[PDB]
């Protein structure tokens, strides 16, 4: 049974230590879970016009699992150790950003356009929400700061990705009048 | 007029007592509202392949209204009384979990796949978000603990439901590499 | 480069002043961003049956940019000044509410129905979430109270809009049994 009932009183285990479910840690690992499921949702909207975006989103979902793992791990835990390193993943998001920025037409942009592009804009803001929550934790506990670097860059990726999605289906970006 | 303007100063009534809208109670009843509307959204994605899931999601929406009612009710309120009982509803979610678990192929799963399945994964994480917020309240006030038992089981249902949705449209679950 | 890396340590600038990203202000401007991207998502679901709703949603996105601007502006800032006025925008939402209320069939309604209507119900609850967060800020800092009046009315609009969306595609509202 996937349901243990150990949580019915509002408490839960992390990597290693029973916390309340409103604990800033659980919230951080939790928002990254919501973001990941949203990314999965965004990916399912992919069609024949926007099919190139499929792999990288699948990749980001794997990266996000690692992020949630480390976030669920206390920094002083003797038995359990940070597994996420920001360098390769973040550099990789930076190339896609530069690539998508040069492709698209160079006022402030409002989030919307194609269904996929709008969903990419949604992921941009859910990324930020998870990030605020990761900073709330960082402020009370030691975290893998690598997670924070990557997440920060990730919302930028999403913006870049959104504009590109609009581009792939001949759709102008929504601009603030 | 559905707009009274009584709220324009950031205050609102609950069952019974004027609270601030950022009050942990309002937040709890509020996240359950967001979850319910998300469930409604998920249900609207149902097609001919996934049509069996329609009734139970509609049912969950009724269950969630009862949950939000009790959450909006102070435990010491003389005039107003808890209406949600977890036993029948939660047992019913447990049978669907066991049924969906035995049907599907038995690594950690990443949220995604069909549009409906991904949307079910989204509801799984929104359920948890509302749950964290229900624990935040539980920690300062007396709540219907029955609500918390059900909500906890509900995110488990959603996981089970998501895998099944992927199954109904011949789609393998996304797995952590 | 759209990525400055100035934020990788969890801090960010507002209008004018470096804050933490979990700062109640950033959260307020942030939830309004998420709501706006959600509105954009809702708009992308528009088809031939529901095409009249397109302009007003685009309009709301512009209104929401102004709201986030003012929310990101300290009230005592000498160089920077509130740009959102609730009167015209809010009156305009009130006419659409009265118009949509008279059109639709006059029990409590559960959020769901057509895909667009359900997505409008989602925006109704995301509006409220951003509103709770705007009250959390209002409680510690001076805000443009005009923003709060409009946002409050905006969730009411969304309810009205949702019922209308269901109406435009011959779909009965989901009712609490
Ligand atoms: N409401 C929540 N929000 C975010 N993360 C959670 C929440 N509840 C649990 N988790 C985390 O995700 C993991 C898997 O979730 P699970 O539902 O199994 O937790 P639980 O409530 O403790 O267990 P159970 O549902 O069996 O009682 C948990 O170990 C915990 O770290
Ligand atoms: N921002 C919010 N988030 C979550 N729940 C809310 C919020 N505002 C109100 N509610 C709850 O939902 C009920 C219905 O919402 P409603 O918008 O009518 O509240 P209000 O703001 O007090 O009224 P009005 O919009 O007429 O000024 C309220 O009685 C309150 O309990
Ligand atoms: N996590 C967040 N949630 C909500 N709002 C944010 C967040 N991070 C930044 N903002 C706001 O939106 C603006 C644009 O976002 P941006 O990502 O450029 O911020 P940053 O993290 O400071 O910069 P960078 O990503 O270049 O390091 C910022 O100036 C800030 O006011
Ligand atoms: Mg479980
Ligand atoms: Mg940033
Ligand atoms: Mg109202
Ligand atoms: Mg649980
Ligand atoms: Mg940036
Ligand atoms: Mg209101």
């Amino acid at each position: 049974k996937i349901y243990t009932k150990n949580g019915d009183k509002g408490q839960t285990r992390i990597i290693g230590q029973i916390l309340y479910k409103n604990d800033p840690r659980v919230a951080a690992y939790g928002e990254v879970d919501e973001l990941n499921s949203w990314v999965g949702y965004t990916k399912s909207l992919i069609n024949s016009h926007t099919q190139v975006l499929s792999n990288e989103l699948e990749e980001i979902q794997q990266l996000l699992f690692d992020c949630g793992h480390d976030l669920a791990t206390p920094a002083d835990d003797e038995r359990h150790s940070f597994k996420f390193k920001q360098e390769q993943p973040t550099v990789w998001l930076e190339e896609k950003i530069d690539n998508y920025t040069q492709v698209v037409p160079a006022k402030f942009i409002l989030p919307g356009g194609t269904q996929l592009a709008s969903a990419l804009h949604v992921a941009r803001t859910i990324t930020k929400r998870a990030e605020r929550q990761i900073v709330q934790l960082m402020r009370e506990e030691q975290i893998n700061q690598d997670v924070l670097i990557f997440i920060n860059r990730l919302s930028d990726y999403f913006f870049a990705a959104a504009r590109y999605a609009n581009y792939l289906e001949q759709q102008p970006d929504m601009l603030y009048r």
